[PDB]
This record gives structure tokens, sequence and C-alpha cells, in this order.
């Protein structure tokens, strides 16, 4: 349950979701997930460079972004993306629990 592995899986989930909607013809929604992805990528780097403060900031800003998407993420569409996003949200809050 290492911080490093959890973060790696975040990058994977937000990749495959942005990738999915890109093929499905959703430019804005795929971009929004890729923006979360870019934050996750930046967390991975910030923490790696020995900066926990900015890492915690970027994580809490991701938890906020996820919640903002979840409220607009109505119904249960693709079983694939429903699980990948359920994973993504829970896991980011696991990193947040590993931080503070």
């Amino acid at each position: 349950m290492d911080f490093t592995e959890r973060l790696d899986r975040l990058v994977k989930y937000a990749k495959e979701i942005a990738k999915w909607y890109k093929e499905s013809g959703d430019p804005d929604f795929a971009n929004s997930v890729d923006n979360v992805l870019g934050h996750l990528e930046n967390i991975r780097k910030a923490f790696k460079h020995g900066d926990p403060a900015r890492a915690m900031d970027h994580v809490s800003n991701v938890v906020g972004s996820l919640d903002s998407i979840q409220t607009s993420f109505k119904q249960t569409g693709n079983p694939e993306i429903a699980t990948r996003w359920q994973e993504l949200t829970q896991e980011v809050r696991e990193l947040y629990a590993y931080l503070g």
C-alpha cells in the first residue's frame, strides 16, 4: 500500500479515462480528466523532489476537482469508467490520508 504505487495507479486511471472520452468524441470532458491527470503527474514530481507541502496542496486541489466532476458525473454510463473513477477518487484520498 506504498504512496509511490498508489500515485502510479492515479496517473493510470486519469490517463485511460481521458483517453476513452477522447475516442468517444468528448474534447472538454477528456481535457478535464487530463487536467486532473496533469495535477497527479505534478504531485508525483513534487513529492519525488522532497516537497511534501506543495504535494499536499496539489492532492487537496485534486480531491476538490474530483468532487466537482462527481456531482456533474450523473448516472452510471460505462462500467469501465465508473470503476476507474471510483478507484481514482478513493485512491487520491488514500494519498491524502498518507500525507495529513
